[PDB]
């Protein structure tokens, strides 16, 4: 019945909002609508992949709140397999490489592969990472998506191509149904391209040694049976005295103050009394999640490396499946495996097949890229479709569609009485992540204390100190870079010396 | 407790699915979340205005289902006043007119409007209007906002102005907002742009007599008890032989099946047992509905008549709070009013204003745009904010963001198990308004009927005989309009 402060959902964001609050002294109830903690972080466990991660999995310098938050729980790190060549698959043949960018060697396409990425980070700089829609020219980019951006950007198909699937990949939808803004603004709050798109000093270098669902189990473990299971709320009364939550199986529970830690447009599953103000109430009509299938095809033995190939495939090409691949086996060198995702519109598409339809497609894919035959012949399949959940609707994260960042974005993470909001969503830096989840919470956490003046507004956003296990490298440019000039502005250069 | 079906919502649509039911001898149970019936209808009654339409009001030529019903619920209608000139205010002047297209003189220009309408409609005929998705150019269309069609397609800033309103109005969205093919799909299944734009023989013709929030009020009262007013649906299981349907009271109703009547995206209220389908659960959180505030300014006398203005006004510009207005007096010509919108992004900005001074700029603006003092004289406001209503999510309907109705699309009335889908989204004529919503209505009990082994499949979908009281004119276009070349067409002839 009575406590401090419930808080709606037990994934990351609500589990490090609950631990914070417990840790404080307050009376926390964390109501889940599953049978698990976790949320989008999901580890199965059989005895033929001994741990597998379904959903989110990587973690990389910068990302120093769920590293801290891990550590503390007793958890390590190990470094995802880069220490081979990686290959870009164009128009049907694999082109080895290394670096985190696909070289390209035509000086035209060279130009306009710079110029994309370099004005992706240029736009970016111009956005502010708490307040996209304060960005100077935040009505014209949210007006556009990120499909007539590239469409005047890109002056090469080879760069538009690579640039699509980029975007496919970072936020699991297609560029025609994103904001611009939005989406510059999710790259620049990740610390720009080079950081997102890296594995070796990024965003994907590293995995939990046991996978990252042991996060929100260990929390649990420390809460007890502060943690309700199987409860999903219906319903959030705040008329009176103190703040009324109903759950689907009708029991009720009183609070001081609620964090709702769901994606936003999941807090249409519960009914508000009083009605939530006009913006909110059209806010969580507005914002989707995007549609993934992650795939992990097992071998007998990471057959790849010895081909001089990590296992990290950049495919492009609208017949293929899979867009994106890393190297998933154990730091052991147990459990060979590939994981993949099925992306966008293709994961609408592929859905309608069996499990082992789909298993043969990825299979003849990756005996195609990788160019053995030995891709042919796994030993186990584990996939997990996330567009399938009532409790997540989609994964990775929340996308914003063409003119809703500027028109409902200041009202995310705007309390409503005595609701505040956490959730990776709600996040300035890596948000759409475990890191944003962390961050999201405990910043909701504190939004909590201040008002029940245990602490300062000072104290409300914390810096986080760098991890010592997983120290972030600058990103750096060179003087080549910098200066080589768009394809329009060597063709200007052209019409200059015509004198 | 037990019943033949469940009908969740009590619109237009579920009340019309569960009079059709009833007719037919089953049970049916109405779980309406409100304290009211109508939904995204609402007809206030005081003394001040009688009675006034704060939700949908307007019906015309080829609605014929909605007029059949309100006619057999013993409904009348009136003729919206249009006897007078139309104003269209540009660059603030204003300049009156006579027919549904605001007209233009300037040649380029001609050329530009004639080609931006008369394209409308030719894209509109390549689009089937029971399966937009199945469009030649489908995915080309529904990957453009459009924001980014009318780029294209408009030479002058004056049609893109013109055509930038027309979106606005048409769906109470921003051009940006929504997926071109989507928008093209919505004009032609209403029959095309002079069908959906026109007052005389077309869309906004008519109004019903006390008000069309009386359609399910006079449904409710042929029901009796079985509509039950504020039970908002929270839960629907379907793993047993009965269907169960458990309310936020806690209140239990067991049936055979359920009809849906409800907005796509409300969907998301109700927790599911077994959970959705992958599709449609993503659909419902792709589908939102669009901003308006409905407001309403009363005055002595309708004043704006003895200057031969009929009190249409179609506005251009950022700075007016309002961007189109009908004449609101009842056909008594009393009860002296203005109705008009405001549109999407003007909605949310406005709303923060008290509704005084919301009152104070829609009186300076009509001022300005009928020349005439009286204007500031208003003897009574009404107004409706629909961006605020938890059960509705907005006016006047849903709308597509690009990629989504080729993607989902087909997702919108296909049956879960037992449970049904109408509401006025799942209509294919008149789509977004109370002819769809009775259409739909209809059309899902007559499936429910069919699983029944009552009708064979050939009844589910019935037409319906043109109305007596309300004949429809054919739409016609002169040789001219049909033949004159676009400005990109003169360019390649020069
Ligand atoms: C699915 C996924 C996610 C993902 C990704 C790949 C996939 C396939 N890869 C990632 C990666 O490699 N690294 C990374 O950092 N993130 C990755 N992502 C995203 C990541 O998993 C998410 O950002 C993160 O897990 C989100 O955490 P958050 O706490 O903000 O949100 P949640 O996990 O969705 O938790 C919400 C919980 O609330 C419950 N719920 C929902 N509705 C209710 C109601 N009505 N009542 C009570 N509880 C409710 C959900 O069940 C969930 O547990
Ligand atoms: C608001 C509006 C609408 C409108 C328009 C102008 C405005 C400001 N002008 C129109 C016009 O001039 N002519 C016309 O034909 N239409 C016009 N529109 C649109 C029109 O009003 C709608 O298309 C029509 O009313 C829709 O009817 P429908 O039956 O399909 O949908 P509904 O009215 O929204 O009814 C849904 C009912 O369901 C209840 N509800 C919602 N959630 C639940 C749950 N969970 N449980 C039980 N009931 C629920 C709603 O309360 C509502 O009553
Ligand atoms: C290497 C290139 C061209 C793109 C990589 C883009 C990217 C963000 C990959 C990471 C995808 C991922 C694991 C998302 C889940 O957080
Ligand atoms: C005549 C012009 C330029 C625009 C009119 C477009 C239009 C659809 C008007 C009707 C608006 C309305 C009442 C919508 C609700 O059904």
């Amino acid at each position: 019945n009575k406590c401090d402060v419930v808080v709606v959902g037990g994934g990351i964001s609500g589990m490090a909002a609950a631990k914070l609050l417990h840790d404080s002294g307050l009376n926390v109830v964390v109501l889940e609508a599953r049978d698990r903690v976790g949320g989008r972080t999901y580890t199965l466990r059989n005895q033929k992949v001994k741990y597998v991660d379904l959903g989110g999995s990587y973690v990389g310098p910068t990302q120093n709140r769920i590293l801290r938050l891990a550590k503390e729980l007793g958890l390590e790190t190990y470094k995802v397999n880069e220490v081979e060549r990686l290959i870009h698959h164009v128009k049907g043949k694999s082109y080895p490489f290394r670096g985190p960018f696909p070289p390209v060697w035509n000086p035209i396409t060279y130009l306009d592969h710079n110029n994309f990425w370099r004005t992706m980070d240029d736009m970016g700089r111009e956005i502010p990472s708490d307040a996209p829609w304060k960005a100077p020219l935040a009505e014209e980019w949210d007006n556009m998506t990120m499909k007539e951006l590239l469409d005047k950007l890109c002056w090469t198909e080879s760069a538009k191509q690579l640039a699509t699937l980029f975007v496919n990949l970072c936020v699991t939808a297609e560029t025609h149904e994103v904001s611009a803004l939005w989406f510059l603004w999710y790259v620049k709050q990740c610390g720009g391209t080079t950081r997102i798109i890296s594995t070796t000093n990024g965003g994907q270098e590293r995995k939990f040694v046991g996978g990252s669902g042991q996060v929100s189990e260990r929390i649990m473990d420390l809460l007890g049976d502060r943690v309700k299971l199987e409860r999903p709320v219906i319903y959030i009364d705040q008329t009176r005295e103190n703040v009324l939550v109903e759950t689907l199986n009708h029991e009720m529970y009183e609070a001081k103050y609620v964090i709702s830690a769901i994606p936003p447009t999941l807090g249409m599953k519960i009914h508000f009394n009083p009605p939530l103000p006009m913006m909110r109430n059209q806010m969580i009509t507005r914002v989707p999640l995007g549609s993934v299938i992650k795939c992990i095809v097992y071998y007998k033995e990471p057959f790849w490396r010895k081909k001089d190939y990590c296992g990290t495939m950049i495919i492009d090409g609208e017949e293929a499946p899979v867009a994106y691949t890393l190297d998933d086996t154990k730091p052991e060198g147990n459990y060979a495996a590939i994981m993949g995702f099925i992306l966008a519109h293709k994961a609408r598409k592929l859905a309608r097949l069996t499990k082992e339809e789909r298993l043969k497609k990825l299979c003849e894919l990756y005996a195609k890229v990788l160019g053995s035959l030995e891709a042919l012949e796994p030993v186990h399949y584990e996939e997990k479709n996330w567009c399938e959940e009532q409790y997540s609707g989609g994964c990775y994260t929340t996308y914003f569609p063409p003119g809703i960042l500027t028109q409902y974005g200041r009202v995310l993470r705007q309390p409503v009485d005595r609701i505040y909001f956490a959730g990776t969503e709600t996040a300035t830096h890596w948000s759409g992540y475990m890191e944003g989840a962390v961050e999201a919470g405990e910043r909701a956490a504190r939004e909590i204390l201040h008002a029940m003046g245990k602490i300062p507004e000072d104290e409300i956003w914390q810096s986080e100190p760098e991890s010592v296990d997983v120290p972030a490298q600058p990103i750096t440019t060179t003087f080549l870079e910098r200066h080589l000039p768009s394809v329009p502005g060597l063709l200007r250069l052209i019409g200059l010396t015509t004198i």
